[PDB]
This record gives structure tokens, sequence and C-alpha cells, in this order.
């Protein structure tokens, strides 16, 4: 008997995955949300107390979306009226509650429609962006100091990013950086005056008589990009002068010669800041390190401290130049860069010496630097067992690089191979977060001796429930293509029998530096398909995929829509030759880049696939944004890479779609991959007389994450897959 | 053994109906285009001559879209660079060729991007509109006179109509009216300053990087409407030294009190013009009769010559007040109006007498007045055999109304029951166009003795081809509902066998004053469905339908989405109870108003229909234009008819779609029924978890008629219907 994992189970979230989200507030205390109220926990012993009882804001008159405690614990920022914008941006209202007097501040309050707010790293100073201008409050109940007057809707952005910087450069909306002790406030200013606008309709609720036209500054490939400027203001002088001066720090001459980007800002000390700039042609970046000059009140970046990072085989960085991690005295820093072999490792830099020293090496890569103390550097890599899809925490002794300890590898090797970490303020404690291949496991550890303090959440409740269900299994392995290994994973149906022919669905993404083959545990649509529909769901990381060196990642440089597309087809062949795949029932599907690859694959004329589903796909690179697209494709001009731009479109393969069943889906309010992209695919298919299935989702964006739409799209896709595989 | 009428046959027009479109140029001659040659025919004998060689412009260097010979035969206007706009509007380039001197005028030529152009009714003067302003050319080779200078894109229209006037009032882009002999040129001016704009994306060719946004002044129900003014200018006294003077004729005070419309302009004589005005609440209209005052130079409209036309059960006229047909001296006129019984008949009016006399009467209606002489008035009505879906030509003796003669009834009763007609200049000759139930038949007749001169086109070629294919038959009949009879038609499959059960598709439109049950012969999608798929395609005219009196037509007044929807369900219900219908396979489909009714039906919960297809449907009346919507629904305010505006939406019925298969289709560039309407339907279905099929057509408008799109929609719908009926 035993029920299987059904579509409803996924859509209704019957089997809930538990997690343990904590927020360190010091070197040994963290906050945890247990039953609406906020408790504070002692890391050392595990005892807690009620920090803020849930019944505190009952008669607030508003539903509170999130909170934020000032560094000194004296105040708490309350956020409500949350109105989402793009991937990271949103607007909201805020009130400050005085935790000492247990009162709600009612004077000089933060304006409504505040675009971004942030406490100073120390104390309780506040900085926020409202109407595209920056303001600063030294004290929560005192008036604000205006920092900028140039703010202008869709034109000038001070302290916040425009659309493309938020999405492709900073993975954030804020563009301001408090110095370590809060004295200085740095920030970027974006000018989109000449940036073309993407325009599309938003219908809103039925009650809106006339549709609204959403207009946003968005640079498509080869178009005019926003320009940027960087400034630094001394907040400590605000109460002493009428208008504190924003000292500007200009980009290096090597950047000013053409279009460029401000791509990283990292403070090194109270009076030292590092900036990384990137040329519009993303294979050259410069890092300036600037010191405050107490005599001229100016900021100077000595060329002797400038560092150049370039790439001859591709772009710089996985998605951008990596962040530096400075030693306390700010005289040296560690940074991940690809070595002579093409693998990303940690290099140790002296701020005024151009030659760095690699402290790690091998045919594997460092994923990120997680913490740095005067004695140790902690990082996550995929070195363990040579599995690029695994992740573990490591510790390296700064006084002896030959001393490297893996802190997570052997904790529970069968259940935990994909780790994440969170250190306390001074890295005295760290929470480990295991996400697979077994059920997620959260543990707390002491850094002084790397001893396990205790288990925070083991997901026993769910393990219990899953016992009464025929869950699918997952296989992570590899195939060798041209003396090089390529990893794939398969979500196999329960009681899998290799003596049978199962229908196969290729789950694909395959964009640059992607990884669809890993050791993470997921409860998703593929779970339902394998468990209930007895469908094998596979994923393959071929050329262009990440975390396996530049040889593989830069294979698609300037050539998107080629190798990553072909390898995916070859993967299908390879799978069919494994003998447990029904060659007559092989389907392919993907979202976003996966939608593009799926479409390109369905229109290649390979004959391997019977049907496929593309959700919010890219159809021609000239329609996607500049930062992302140009990174891999360069410029769409005849003197650069225009020919391949025009050669890698979905539309040019419309005719071959007569050989397959296709389902095209897109959200009408997708601000990322514009509906325009599918509108052009559909028109090309209509023009050559090809029938296909389509579905638009009114007012949904790139994620189609709305509760109702989410249930609707997966239901619709399920019927299509079952029909194509005629289950029925 | 005899093929059937296939989908390809319909889509490739393999079976073409022959026509015979002629143009009367005098009381005894007409122009007919043959082999691209313009021939002139003598109506009395049938002899012809070549009027213009198909090779005359053999090296014109432009594709000629259309041509237009001046009334005096001296010149010919050549139209090229045609670019379509809405239903009737478009811009083009023109050149004038001198027929007498066989030369192409090259001096003072009409501008490119001209919006409208027309010859004076007599002679060869010209009036064209360019950049929203009116120009007049007394001679083809002479400079033109600027009449208006207020022209402004999307704001002020002179001589041309705005979006709503073009579509809902004049069924023409043109807004200028030449006096009978060309002395005066009357014109209307529209002001859309405060009219909101409908905005939508147009994607264009793949090469366009950024979608363009189209915006057109379009007043939705309740919104601010455009205002109108009327002017008359003397084209005989124009000066190259002074700006033309236009005399304004203001609307009556009973109209100026509130919002209103100019709905008809008709010249009575060389110096008398009639105008009809309609209040925004379309149940009260006023006709003004204005005479030119030679001494004053002004136009006066005596209040004593004012005629009011109102309605207590509904709006005025079928879609607007009918046009008057003045006698030679202009002292009296005939006009179709609804009588005390609610049936539309011809009433004889004296210009200075309030009461008019009806000259026809009966439980049938006059469709239109076609020609008037001192002895006879010719008209088309559905009186014959009491069939409201039949049309015949009649003449009534103006000196003895008891003497009524049908001129088309008995010509060929089996083959011809639906005629339209074309009279020559003085009604000396008329062409009859029979369009059903048999193949179209065109004939020429002489009025003096109503003789049948000859057959112009009998479609004997098509008849010879059609006998080689198993064509379906059409049954026109009626059912009774509450002592009232309602007509329906059924397209029955070849070799119809009433002992068998056939699936049934209800083809519906059902908008106010519509007629889907008639005797017209058609080669369409239904032909293929019955001939090849053996599906019965039925249509029904319930409450709200036209040509049967106001008791029926006005039944849905201020109540759209009620009785016309309910009656369709009743009809299907009754057809389902017939021996030859498979009550398990009953479908419904419609386009435009038919899309709305199909949707309202599917969301009714009647359980009668298994599936349905809605193309470019209206979903809520507040989204449609003011002129058409308010005509039937009044204003959407709480004081007027808001409750019913809110109760008649498709969206409120979403939940009821759970038990039916629904395919929703709409073109993204529909300027008439905005994509918005379908976008809200899909969102409501998604919001209640109901699955359905959808298809958008990039850049297609309300007609979805581009060649490839047309083939694609009918192909996609064919698969859907066959699948719903389990048909191979
Ligand atoms: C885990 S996965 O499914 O393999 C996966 C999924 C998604 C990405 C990925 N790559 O670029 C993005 C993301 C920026 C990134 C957030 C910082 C990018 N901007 C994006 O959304 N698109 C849309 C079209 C094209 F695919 C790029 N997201 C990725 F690298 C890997
Ligand atoms: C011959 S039929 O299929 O019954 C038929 C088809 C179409 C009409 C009809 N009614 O109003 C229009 C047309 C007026 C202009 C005269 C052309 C109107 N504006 C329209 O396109 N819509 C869209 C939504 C709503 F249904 C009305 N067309 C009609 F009265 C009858
Ligand atoms: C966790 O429990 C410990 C032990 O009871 C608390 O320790 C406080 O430690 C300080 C420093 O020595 C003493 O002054 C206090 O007397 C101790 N607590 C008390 C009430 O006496 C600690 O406060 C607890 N932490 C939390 C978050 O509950
Ligand atoms: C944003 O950049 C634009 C340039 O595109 C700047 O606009 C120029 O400003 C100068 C001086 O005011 C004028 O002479 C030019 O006419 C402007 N050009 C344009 C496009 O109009 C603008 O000043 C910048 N804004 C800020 C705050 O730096
Ligand atoms: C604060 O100082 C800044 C820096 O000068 C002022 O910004 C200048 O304002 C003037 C006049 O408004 C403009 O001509 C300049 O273009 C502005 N410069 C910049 C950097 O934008 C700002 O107006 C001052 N505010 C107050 C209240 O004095
Ligand atoms: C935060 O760092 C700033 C920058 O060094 C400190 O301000 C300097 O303080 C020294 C005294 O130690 C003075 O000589 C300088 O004039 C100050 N410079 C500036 C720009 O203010 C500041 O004292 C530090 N804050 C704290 C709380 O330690
Ligand atoms: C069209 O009709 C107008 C108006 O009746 C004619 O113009 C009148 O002609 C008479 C005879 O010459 C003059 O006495 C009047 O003063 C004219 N009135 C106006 C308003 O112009 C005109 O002749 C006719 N045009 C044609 C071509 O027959
Ligand atoms: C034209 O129709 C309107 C609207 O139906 C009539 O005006 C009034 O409409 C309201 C509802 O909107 C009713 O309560 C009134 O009874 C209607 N009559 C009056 C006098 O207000 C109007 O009567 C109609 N005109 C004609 C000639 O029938
Ligand atoms: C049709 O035929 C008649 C003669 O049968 C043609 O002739 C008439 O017009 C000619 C010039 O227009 C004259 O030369 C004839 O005298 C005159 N004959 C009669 C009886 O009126 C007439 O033009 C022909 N029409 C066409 C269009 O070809
Ligand atoms: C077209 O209509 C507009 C608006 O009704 C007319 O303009 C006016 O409305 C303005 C408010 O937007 C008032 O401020 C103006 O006083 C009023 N009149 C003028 C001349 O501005 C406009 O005149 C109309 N245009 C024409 C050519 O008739
Ligand atoms: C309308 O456009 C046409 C085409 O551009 C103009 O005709 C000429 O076209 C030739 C080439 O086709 C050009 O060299 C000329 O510049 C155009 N103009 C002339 C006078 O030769 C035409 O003139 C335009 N007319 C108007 C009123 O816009
Ligand atoms: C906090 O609130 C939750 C839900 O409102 C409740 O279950 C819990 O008992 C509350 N605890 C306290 C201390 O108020
Ligand atoms: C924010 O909006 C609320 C809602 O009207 C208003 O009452 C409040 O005063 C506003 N606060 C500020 C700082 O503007
Ligand atoms: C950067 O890439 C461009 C495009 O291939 C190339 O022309 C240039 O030489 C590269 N620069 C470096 C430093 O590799
Ligand atoms: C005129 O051209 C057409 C083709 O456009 C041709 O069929 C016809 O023969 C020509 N006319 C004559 C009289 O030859
Ligand atoms: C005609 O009127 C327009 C509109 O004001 C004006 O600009 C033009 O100069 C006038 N021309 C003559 C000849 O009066
Ligand atoms: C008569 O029939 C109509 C439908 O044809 C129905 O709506 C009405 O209620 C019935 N009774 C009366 C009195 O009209």
């Amino acid at each position: 008997t035993r029920k299987t994992y059904t579509l409803t189970d996924y859509l209704k979230n019957t089997y809930r995955l538990k997690l343990y989200s904590l927020r360190w507030i010091s070197d040994h205390e963290y906050l945890y949300k247990q039953e609406n109220n906020i408790l504070v926990f002692n890391a050392e012993y595990g005892n807690s107390s009620v920090f803020l009882e849930n019944s505190t804001f009952d008669e607030f008159g508003h539903s509170i979306n999130d909170y934020s405690i000032s560094p000194d614990g004296q105040f708490i920022l309350l956020e409500y009226n949350y109105v989402k914008q793009w991937r990271h941006s949103y607007t909201a209202s805020y009130d400050i509650y005085d935790l000492n007097k247990r009162q709600l501040i009612t004077e000089e309050r933060i304006p409504n429609n505040t675009q971004w707010v942030t406490w100073s790293p120390v104390g309780h100073k506040l900085a926020y962006v409202w109407n595209n201008d920056i303001y600063v409050k030294i004290e929560p109940n005192l008036p604000s100091y205006r920092i900028t007057w140039t703010g202008k809707e869709d034109i000038i952005y001070n302290g916040i990013t425009d659309w493309v910087y938020e999405e492709e450069v900073f993975s954030a909306y804020s563009a301001l950086w408090w110095s370590p002790n809060g004295t200085f406030l740095a920030y970027a200013q974006f000018n989109d005056t000449e940036v073309p606008l993407i325009e599309y309709s938003f219908y809103s609720d039925e009650s809106l008589q006339y549709p609204k036209t959403v207009r946003v500054p968005y640079p498509k490939a080869g178009a005019v990009n926003p320009t940027v400027k960087f400034f630094v203001v001394n907040t400590d002088s605000l109460s002493s002068v009428t208008n504190a001066t924003s000292i500007q720090i200009t980009a290096p001459a090597s950047m000013l010669i053409g279009d460029h980007y401000l791509c990283d800002v990292t403070w090194a000390t109270q009076e030292r800041i590092s900036l990384q700039w990137l040329r519009r042609i993303q294979n050259y970046s410069v890092m300036d390190i600037c010191d405050y000059d107490e005599s001229s009140g100016r900021w100077n970046c000595l060329v002797a401290r400038q560092h150049i990072e370039m790439s001859t085989t591709g772009w710089v960085g996985r998605f951008r130049p990596s962040e530096p991690h400075f030693t306390l005295d700010g005289n040296s820093f560690y940074k991940i860069i690809s070595n002579e072999e093409g693998y990303r490792h940690i290099c140790y830099f002296q701020i005024d010496k151009k030659d760095c020293t690699f402290i790690t090496k091998g045919t594997w890569e460092v994923i990120g630097i997680e913490a740095l103390t005067s004695d140790y550097l902690y990082y996550i890599s995929n070195e363990y067992k040579g599995m690029p899809g695994g992740r573990n925490l490591y510790k390296i002794q700064l006084s002896d690089y030959t001393k490297v300890t893996c802190l997570s590898c052997e904790l529970n090797p069968e259940r935990c191979q994909y780790y994440s970490v969170s250190f306390s303020k001074e890295a005295k404690y760290y929470q480990l977060r295991c996400s697979g291949p077994g059920l997620p496991l959260y543990t707390l550890h002491s850094s002084v001796n790397d001893k396990g303090l205790r288990v925070l959440e083991d997901n026993s409740a769910l393990d219990k429930m899953l016992q009464n269900v025929q869950m699918p299994s997952k296989k992570l392995d590899f195939i060798i293509l041209n003396e090089t290994k390529f990893w794939y994973q398969m979500i196999l149906p329960p009681h899998f029998d290799k003596s049978k022919k199962y229908p196969l669905l290729l789950d694909v993404y395959a964009g640059p530096c992607s990884q669809k083959a890993d050791t993470v545990f997921r409860l998703n649509w593929a779970t339902y398909l394998a468990s209930t529909e007895n469908i094998i769901v596979a994923s393959f990381d071929g050329r262009g995929s990440g975390y396996q060196g530049d040889k593989i990642m830069h294979a698609i440089n300037r050539r998107l829509g080629t190798f990553e597309v072909e390898d995916q087809i070859e993967a299908a062949r390879q799978f069919s030759k494994m003998g447990f795949v029904d060659n007559k029932r092989i389907a392919i599907w993907g979202w976003s880049y996966g939608g593009y690859v799926t479409s390109m694959v369905l229109g290649s004329g390979s004959g391997v696939f019977k049907c496929g589903i593309a959700v919010a796909p890219v159809s021609r690179w000239e329609y996607y944004d500049s930062v992302y697209t140009e990174r891999y494709m360069g410029l769409p001009t005849p003197e650069d890479n225009l020919d391949h731009y025009r050669n890698s479109t979905v539309m040019s393969r419309a005719e071959n779609f007569k050989q397959v069943e296709y389902l095209l889906i897109h959200g009408t309010a997708d601000d990322n991959v514009h509906f325009q992209q599918s509108a052009q695919i559909s028109k090309a298919l209509v023009d050559v007389g090809v029938d296909f299935q389509a579905m638009w989702y009114t007012d949904e964006d790139h994620g189609i994450a709305s509760s109702t739409a989410h249930q609707h799209i997966y239901t619709h896709m399920s019927h299509f897959i079952k029909q194509c595989f005629s289950l029925p």
C-alpha cells in the first residue's frame, strides 16, 4: 500500500521541511522566532529567554512584515506595508520601538514609501533612502540629515540600485556602505537618463478600468548603460555643519576610457575602502584601495595599491569579480581568483604588492570565504571526494597553510554532503546547515575547539511522516565525454528496476556557471513525477557549468546557445543508452535559461525528444539585459559578436518545431525576461504553420511564484507531461 | 469517392465564390474591373469598352492598392503605400493621372501619409485630410487650400473621426460631406483632449529590440468622451490670399445640456443640410434641418423643422438613428423608424410637420431604403414568407401605399432568398445580388418595367466544382419560447441520418440586433466541421436579436449578459433533446460578443456544454467603449446601472468553469476588445484553481486575420473541438 508523493502534496506543502533561521546579535547570542515571539539564545549553554513577547505589537494597528535590532540592542526597527518590487527591492513603512523605554517612537519618523533602511554597523545610527535621496538619523527620534538632492524617479538613484545593478551586479537594492565603526557612509549614484525603457502592461485587479503601463530603465544588450559615481560622507560631521560634503572617488583612468561598472565595495578599516571596477567588456577589472587623508579631508587611492584582475579565456569571476576579505589591520586580504590551471582558489594579497600567493590549490574550487580571524580562515569548497556538487566547511591555519582541517566532512557523511555556515560576530560560534543528500540538519558548534554543542533541528518530525510514503531516490554520478567527466543526477521512481523502460524528463537550466547536479535534498515537482508518475527526472551539467574550473565554464564564452545546448542533447542519448529509458518517451523542460535551452533543443532537429516545456524563456540575446548578456556574449555589433547574437535565437529554428510537442508559458508582468521573448517565439511558430500549446499568466513575473499561479502552472504542466507520455 | 470540404479547403480558399462588384458612374453605365482592366458597361445592351489599360501604369514603380475615377471621368486617383489602421481608417499615398491627356500630374501632388481623400460628388474637385487637417483642391494640378489649422495627432481631428466615432458611429474614418453639386463641404471636428488612452505593447518584427507601446484615445464605459463641432465651408469662394472661413452649426439646446454625439449628416439639397444628434443616454435624438441663408452667408436651422426621435423601451435605431432620404425638392423625406408596435417601418416626413405617416406596416421589418424616385421608393425587407432571415427588394407606389410589389421574391425562390441591391444614378437600373441559400447570383434589371436584362455572374464554375464534394446542408427553422418564435439554423453533415446521434457545436454571437440564423450561403469553418467531421453546427437568435421588432431586440436593454445568454442555453437544451443530437457532446464557440456569451454560458453551471471556445471576448462591460456599451447599458454609476455592470462579468463566474473544457484565445494587439479582457478572465480562473487552454496571438488585432494567424487559430481550434468530441 503506502501512498506516494502526489502533486497535491507538493502544491499544498503537506510534507513541510523544517529549518532553523537564527540571527546572531553578538559573539555568543542569537535570536530565534518560536511561536510569534522572539527569543534570545545563549550559544554556550543553549538556554534562552523571551527577548520580545509576541503580544507586544497586538494593537499596533498593522501587520509587521519583519524586524531589525540595532547593533547596540537599544532599538528595534519594525517593517510593515511591505510592497515587493523586483528580486531584492521593495518599499515599506517603518517605526522604531525603543527597547529601553518600551515605547514606540512617534516623532521624526521614517517617511512612508522608504526604499531602503539600514542601521549603522555599530550603535544605532540609521541611514535610509526615500524618493531616491539619502538621509541619515544620528538618533531615532531626532530629525534626519539630507545627504543628496539629486534624487529623481527612474533617473537618478542615490544609495539604491537601478534595475540592472540590483539584478546583475549587486544582487541587492541598497547601494550604501557604512564604514566599520559607522563614522563614514559610502554610496553609489546611478544615472539612467539615457537608458531605454522596457514597457509593458499591468492589469491589476478587475476594478482597474484602464491597464497600467509599467515603465522601467532597462539596458538591453548593446544599449546605453547607466553611468555611476561613488561618494563618501563623514556622518560624524553632520551635526556640526549645515551641509556635509560627499567626497567623490573617481574610477581609474583605465576605466574612464570607456563604459564601465562599479562592481564591489568593501571597507578594509575605519579609514580604508576598496573598490572594484569592471569594464563593459567584462574581462578586465581594477581594484583601488583608498585611504582617508585627515589633512585634505579627501580620499586617495595609490596606484601602488591598485590590483588588476583579468581573463584571457572568459569574463572575470563566476558572475563578477570576487569580494576581498581584509585582515584586521587592513594591510592584506584574501580573495578567490582562478589560478594558472583555471581553478578558483584563495590568494593572499599584500595591499601594495601586485603578486599574490595561493593558499589552496587542486582540481576543485573554493566556493566562498566565510570568516577570517587573526589565526584562521574558514571557507567552503567542493574538494571532498572530488564531488563538485558537494560542499563542506574547511579551516586553514594562517601561520601554516599545510594545516587544513575539514570541519564538516565527517560529521555524518551519508546524510550530510552539502553544507552552509553562519558564524557569530567574532566567529566564536558557528551554525552548520546541512541540506542534503539526507533531510536537512542544523547544528551549533564552538570555534574554540570545533566541538558540536548540540542539534538545533534534525527534521525527525518529517522523517517520521515520509516513512509512510513511497519516496523516490536520487542518484548522483558522472559520464566521461572526451577524457573529461560530466556530472548528472537522476530522481528515480520508487522500487526502480533497471530491467524496465521508464519515460525520462530532462530538467534543464544549463546557463553559465550553473549546477543542476548536486547533493541537495529537495521536495519538488520532480519528486511527484518520479514517485507518483514513475517518471525519471534527470539533470546534466555540461560545458559552461560551474565549480569545475574555467576549462569547463568558459567553454561557451562568446558562444551561448551552442555547447551547453548540444551537451544536454548528448546527455539524453547517453541516458537512453543506459537501458532503462523508453526512447519513445523522452521529454525536456526548463525555466528561464532552462526555457531557452529547452527551446533551442526542441528546435535542433535531433529527434531525441518527444515534447518539451519552456517557462519564461530567453529567445534572442538582444532582448536580455546588457550586464548579464555582454558578460558572455560581448557586444552585438558587427565588429564584435553580432553574428553569433543573430545565430543563437530560438526563432530561427521555428520550422524544426514541427517534429515535437511544445508548451510555451510566460508571465505578462515579467520584468526580467520580458514577455516580449515568448511573444516573438509564438509569432515565429505561427509564421511557419506550427501548432503548439501556450499559456500566459496575467500579472505574474519571472518567478510565477504567486500562490494561485504556482499551483496553476504546475498542474497545467503535469497534464501536458502525462499526455505526452500518455500515462495517461 | 467524392472528398469532403476539408480544413485546408477552407484555409486555402480552394473553392472561391465569384462576385461582380460594379461601380455606377451615371444613370446607365458602370465600371467593372476585368483582368486588371477597367471596363465601362452600358446597362441597356451589355456592351462594354476598355476604360483604362491594365498596362497603363506598367512602369508606375508602385503597387496600386485601389483606384477612384472622378465623377466626370476626367481623372483617376491612384492609391498606393497603403497602411491599415483600425476597422476603416488607413493612410496611403496618392497620385492623379490625367485621362484626357494620358499624363501623370506631378505638380502640387497630394501629400504622403494622407488620411482620407474623396472626389466632389460632381466634377473633379478634391478634399483630403492630412495631419488631421482638411485641404481642398479645385483642380488636380493646382495648389490646395488649407481649410483647418487646428489639426493635432491624438487630440484634434478635422474631417476624420477618432477611434470611437470611426467604430461605433460613422463606420468610416471619413468625417466630411460634400454638398450635392460640390459647392459646400461640410465637416465635423472631434476633440479628444480629455479622453483617456488605451495602452498596449506591439512587438513588431524580431529585429525590434524594445517593444513599442501603442496608445489611442479610447473612452471606456463612463469615461470622458470626445466632443464634436460641425462646420460648413464654401469651396467656391476660396482664396489663396485669405484663410477659408468655416461656418459652424451648433447642436440644439436639448443636446448642448449634456454629453452628446453627432450621429448623422445628410444633404437634402444644394442649400439644405440635415443633422441628427444623439444624447449620451442614447434614447433621445434630434434632427435639425438647416438652410443656407444667401444674404447672411450663415446656416439657419428653423426650430419648426426640428424632429425628435425617442425610445421608451430602449435606444434609438438599430445601432443609431436611421438616415433620412429626402425628395428632389428637399421638402419631405422618408426614414425608417420603430412604429407603435415596435417594428421598423418607413415613415414619410414633411420637414415642417411633427407627425410623420408610416407607409409600410406589419410584423416584419424594413432593413433599408435603397432608392427613391417621384413615383417609387425601393427598399429591402424580411417580409416575404415571414422569414426574418430572408431579404427581398420591394417598391411601394408613393401615390398609393396599398400598391406594394416584390421585385426579387419570385425570381428564383429555391436558390434566392437573401438579396442586397445596387441602383444606378437615377434608379433607372439596379443590380440584384442574391447570396443564398443557393450559390450567389448577380443580375441586372431595368426599373421602367422591372425587366430582367441579364445574368452578370451565376457561379456556374463553383457549382461544377462543388458537385465533386460531399457538401453539408442547411436547415433554417424555429422553436417556440413563451408564445414567441425564435429562429435557428443547423449546418447538417452530408447524408444526414436522423437515426444517428451527432455531436453539436453552437456557433454564437448573440449581441444586440444580431442575426446568426439566415438564408445566406457560406463557405467557412462550420462547412468543414459538418462536411469532414460530421459535427452539427447550430446558431440561434434569441432575445436581443434583430430584425424582429423591439419586443425582442429591446428585451436585453440595460441587461446585457442575461436573456441572450439564457436563451442560448435553452436552445442547446432543446437541441439536445432531439433524436439526432449526442447530448454528451455539445460544444459552444463565439468570437467577440460571441466570445462573451460563450464564456457567460460556460460559467453558468447549466451542465449542458462539455467544452467551449472564446475568441477575443468581452469579459466586463466597463472595459468596452462608451458609445456601444452605454447604448445598451446606460452609465456605470450607482445612480444609473452600476449594479448590473458588476453582475454581468465573466470573472464572477470563474468557479463554474470547473466542470467544462475551455479554450481562451486573444490577439495581443486588439485595439477593439483589449487583451485586458482576456487577461482578467485567465487571472480569475487561475485564482479559483480551474485549468483551461489558452492561446495569445502576438500583434494580431480583433480580426486575427493575418494569413498565418488565421490558419493557425482555426487549426488550433479544430484540434480542440475534435479532441473534445473524441473524433479521429
Ligand atoms: C541552481 S540552477 O537552477 O542551476 C541556477 C538558476 C539560476 C541561475 C542564474 N543565473 O543568472 C541568474 C540571474 C542573476 C543571478 C541572481 C544573481 C539572471 N539575471 C537571470 O535571471 N537570467 C534570466 C535569463 C538568464 F538565464 C539570466 N540566475 C544559476 F546560475 C543557476
Ligand atoms: C452577423 S453577426 O455575426 O450576427 C454580427 C457580428 C457583429 C456585429 C457587430 N455589432 O457591433 C459591432 C461593432 C460595431 C461596428 C458596426 C461594426 C462593435 N463595435 C464591436 O466590434 N464589438 C466588439 C465587442 C462587442 F461585441 C461589440 N459588430 C453584429 F451586429 C452582428
Ligand atoms: C543563560 O543562563 C545563564 C545561567 O543562569 C545566565 O547567566 C547570567 O550570567 C551573568 C554573568 O555571570 C550573571 O550576572 C547572571 O546572574 C546570570 N543569570 C542570572 C539570572 O543570574 C544567562 O543570563 C542566561 N541567558 C539567557 C539568554 O537566558
Ligand atoms: C545624468 O546624466 C545626464 C547625461 O545624460 C546629465 O544631463 C546633462 O546635464 C548637463 C548639465 O546639467 C546638461 O548640459 C545636458 O544637457 C544634460 N544632458 C541630457 C541628457 O539632458 C545629468 O546632469 C546627470 N545627472 C546627474 C545628477 O549627474
Ligand atoms: C548641499 O550641497 C550640495 C553640494 O553642492 C548641493 O548640491 C548642489 O546644489 C546646487 C544648487 O541646488 C546645484 O547647482 C548643484 O548641481 C548641486 N550639486 C550636486 C552635487 O548635486 C545641495 O543643493 C546643498 N543643499 C543645501 C540644502 O544647501
Ligand atoms: C571610528 O573611526 C574614525 C576614523 O578613524 C574615528 O575618527 C578619528 O578619530 C581620531 C581619534 O582617534 C581623530 O584624530 C580623527 O580626527 C577622527 N577622524 C574622523 C574622520 O572622525 C572615530 O573616533 C572612530 N569611532 C569610534 C567610536 O571609535
Ligand atoms: C451648386 O449650388 C449652388 C447653390 O445653389 C449654386 O450657387 C448659386 O448659383 C447661383 C447662380 O449663379 C448664384 O446666383 C448664387 O449666388 C449661388 N449661391 C451660392 C451659395 O454659391 C452653384 O452654382 C451650384 N454649382 C453647380 C456646379 O451647379
Ligand atoms: C431614457 O433612458 C433613461 C435611463 O433609463 C430614462 O431616464 C431615467 O432613468 C432612470 C434610471 O437611470 C429611471 O429611474 C427614470 O425613471 C428614467 N426617467 C426619468 C424621467 O428620469 C429616460 O426616461 C429615457 N427617456 C425616454 C424618452 O424614455
Ligand atoms: C454601347 O453600344 C452603343 C451602340 O450600340 C455605343 O454607341 C453609342 O455611343 C457611341 C459613343 O458613346 C455613339 O457613337 C453611338 O452613336 C451611340 N449609339 C446609341 C444607340 O446611342 C455605346 O457607346 C456603347 N457603350 C460602351 C460603353 O461601349
Ligand atoms: C479641445 O478641448 C479642450 C479641453 O476641453 C479645449 O481647451 C480648453 O480646456 C482647457 C483645460 O484643459 C482650458 O484651460 C482652456 O481654457 C480650454 N480652452 C482653451 C482654448 O484652452 C480646447 O480649446 C479644445 N480645442 C479646440 C481646437 O477646440
Ligand atoms: C512623400 O514621400 C515620397 C517618397 O519619399 C516623396 O517623393 C520623392 O521620393 C524620392 C525618392 O522616392 C525622393 O528623392 C524625394 O525627396 C521625394 N520628394 C520629391 C518632391 O521628390 C514625396 O515628395 C513625399 N511627399 C510628401 C507630401 O510628403
Ligand atoms: C506567542 O504567540 C503565539 C501565537 O500568537 C502563542 O501560541 C504563544 O503561546 C505566545 N507566547 C507568549 C509568551 O505570548
Ligand atoms: C504614513 O502614512 C500613514 C497613513 O495615512 C499616516 O497616518 C502617517 O502619518 C504617515 N507617516 C509619515 C511619517 O508620513
Ligand atoms: C577582452 O575580451 C575582448 C573580446 O574577446 C578581447 O578583444 C580583449 O583582448 C580581451 N582583453 C583581455 C585583457 O583579455
Ligand atoms: C492585364 O494584366 C492581367 C494580369 O494582371 C492579364 O491577365 C490580362 O491578360 C491583361 N489584360 C489584357 C487585355 O491582356
Ligand atoms: C491662417 O491662419 C493660421 C492659423 O493661425 C495662421 O498661422 C496663418 O498665418 C494664416 N494665413 C493667412 C493667409 O491668413
Ligand atoms: C415568458 O418567456 C420569457 C422568455 O421567453 C421569460 O423570461 C418570461 O419570464 C416569461 N413570462 C413572461 C410573463 O414574460
